[PDB]
């Protein structure tokens, strides 16, 4: 189906969308189109593609099919595919040579570099109104952002990585774990003229790499996690540590679920 | 004693010269006389401690001869209502604590730092955030402080409360104690145990002095605060923002002082 | 000097700024600022350039120099040059085949055509709240256009002319008027390799064509001109019919006043 | 101070005598003249540093009475249109670093050995290579410099970048410092504080300064660079090309060093 289509594409961020069973459950349109909204929003945040300064819109069309627009103006059709969709947003990213956003999540405005130090900071969180950090280096090959935006802050978290990296790592847990150490062997010596994901996928039906262009995991992958905080304790600075921790462990979680749910996938390929 | 003559010495109170009286000789256009109007009683709002930064000052020449005080688009008083009526208008609108500050943000509805806040808090605020604004502080003697910043601009205001009825007792007295006839000396301070310090100089009761001042600007708009400003990079340095701190007491010293030389020669006549 | 060449500058739209000596007057930067902006507007709304889809500023920079802002951001300095100012509002209008501007005054949404009657116009000036209409051929080679946005609607007219087109009409009438009928014969007989214009130049004194091309004659005229209506007769169709009739006769003797102002120019140019 | 008069004014702020008036008053036909001209502008073209090497650049009599400059073949200004136009013109087309020098390859799109390179491997370029370009490399003394060759011509291009904003107030300041009137000399000092080296001795601001020169040529092209060129066997000697750098920098400070000598006479009267 196609309200199933976008399903799974939400599922390659972490998003239990469950559009098809809505689509089903009758429904005004009204229903449909903040549904789905609010399930696009919340992916961009996991995607890592650092579109936060838009507006991310997902309506249904009289045609039948889920429209996604940006700052209002469409960018694809769930019905085009989801190569389509990654090649709409992608001349709309700007990204570093780590894979991070180069754009605020603000937009223009000054924000404080990631040299600044955490006493520094601590004043921004309790005392400012509007503010923006650049990215530094997180616990652990992380990385990790923050901004506040009227009375939320907002903090992000995120270990950068390609759906074909995602995808690639998964490989080489898959060929890890075959019993038949004759084909495991079979495998890595074909690794050097095609890769681990190409040599698993050459050993596979011939359609296997085909197959997997058309799954929205090539495409779309869990970059980052994002902690909200409202209220007073958007103000409050152990607060914003305690979220901190929550987020860079929620994302990787995530990006540990993805990977198993990768290797399941490249095991059985439809 | 024309009505641009009027609003000249209006603005005089706040040591803002105009110049409205040569610029309406200037057959200048009415866009150009609103602008210098307008944008002149915002530099007095500044200087008259009122606390009304929150609103929009505007000024326009009537079709009908006069010229209109707005505030947040509603009129307030029309020059020629009396001086007296324009200070009526606005006392309903300031919020004054016991110190004579203004309560009122200058920002609005938001988050609002305190005057506790150590000057190291607030350098990370200069430099790092983007809007914020502090509380009043007590500063250099016995003025108050605080500042704010609204987008690419920094505002620093520096204010000695002071009343229009307090400085004219005040410009009483140093009049008074300069009598050398020890003999008349002597009976305004007779004079000044009932009726006050004014009431003695003006040979009457205290209420009785201030209705024969009631034309007179001066009696009901004085200078209690100074605002200096700085935009661009400016604007984010805090050895440009102390430097700022004092050219506006420095400024606050000088025009609060010739408030009270000006007022003794208004004074020593009668 | 620097403020007598943006006067001459709002002098090409009938304009009468007179920055010179508010910039000699003292006088605080913002009065200035807001001066030269009010009067920076008034221009753009004479000069048919069709920018009033943007907001138009004029600030008095560091330099000493005055910045001609579009939206924010800088298009040129005073000192630059006229060219220079053209040159960067060239690239941002769009122009039909009769040299009015293709943009709406509102920005994007919808607006009516030119082929729109005067009752179904009559209730959107009654009815309507905001609403703009294409352009639509005038009384007497005149075009005209009606707007409204918020309490205040906007009726234009215009008679495109660039500036060009202005100098050789007014060419025409220089050398319609010599007495020296032997000269006149000479410029007429050049005026076949030359034109009216180029002809009279090249018999003035050598450096008149390039003294020509540095005042903002050569580059600013007025094209068309803005007649406003406020509060409730903004509302009033009658009233809107006896703005049109006001401004379409403003336009004509500004267009008539230039030709005089530059038939007085191509005999004498310093 | 005819038009071919205003080219040769041009051409002499690089040095280039073009002697165009003369040629004009030759009775030569048009397209001797237009190669007079497009030679010359070549010439010009590799002493004002601008970088634009990769273009071609073209001059031409108009039969306007008028020469239009070309770049590629399409019209960038005329010369009666002013200096300043053409500077504008040729601005947006250049890329210059922090230096001041440009980023652009003289040769196109290819490879571009770095200016890192050693002597000894650029003598091996020199002697068996055909077509090559280097990119900018610290020569004698704040000097940079750069070779490159296309088919059986050797290019060699010494730079000293400065603007021509830059040796106006250089000039200003030769003058400035030889005031023998202590009197005099300290009351420009003063007003450089403010206004700077140009506007002091101007009796201006900054900006004034740069609008009194505004129709100078030497306001807005001055020599930041020399282009030697050696063809045939010398043009593949390494011996001679270690020649042409010499004579190369050495007509740089000849050329550089007599631009601050006219202008201190350009500056001087006022």
């Amino acid at each position: 189906g196609i309200y199933a289509a976008f399903d799974t594409l939400m599922s390659t961020a972490g998003v239990d969308s469950q559009i098809a069973a809505l689509a089903a459950s009758e429904a005004d349109a009204g229903t449909l189109d903040a549904a789905l909204t609010q399930s696009l929003q919340e992916a961009q945040g996991r995607w890592g593609l650092g579109l936060h300064h838009l507006r991310h819109e997902a309506r249904l069309t009289d045609d039948g099919d889920i429209e996604i627009l940006t700052d209002g103006r469409p960018s694809a059709r769930v019905s085009e595919g989801f190569g389509a969709l990654a090649q709409a947003y992608a001349p709309m990213q700007a990204l570093d040579e780590r894979g991070l956003s180069q754009w605020a999540a603000l937009g223009e405005g000054y924000r404080a570099p990631g040299d600044l130090p955490l006493a520094q900071l601590k004043v921004l969180i309790e005392h400012a109104r509007d503010f923006e950090t650049d990215w530094s280096a997180g616990r652990g090959e992380t990385f990790q952002r923050v901004w506040r935006k009227g009375d939320t802050l907002f903090v992000e978290v995120a270990r950068p990585a390609s759906a074909e990296a995602a995808l690639s790592k998964a490989a080489w847990k898959v060929i890890a774990s075959i019993k038949d150490r004759a084909f495991q062997r079979e495998l890595m010596r074909r690794s050097e003229k095609d890769g681990m994901l190409g040599a698993l996928l050459g050993a596979r039906h011939a359609g296997a790499k085909a197959n997997l262009a058309q799954l929205p995991e090539a495409h779309f992958t869990v970059q980052a996690f994002v902690q909200t905080l409202s209220g007073a304790a958007a103000r409050n600075a152990e607060e914003y540590r305690a979220a901190l921790k929550t987020a860079a462990a929620a994302l990787e979680e995530y990006q540990g679920v993805t990977t198993r749910q990768l290797s399941e996938v490249l095991r059985h390929g439809l």
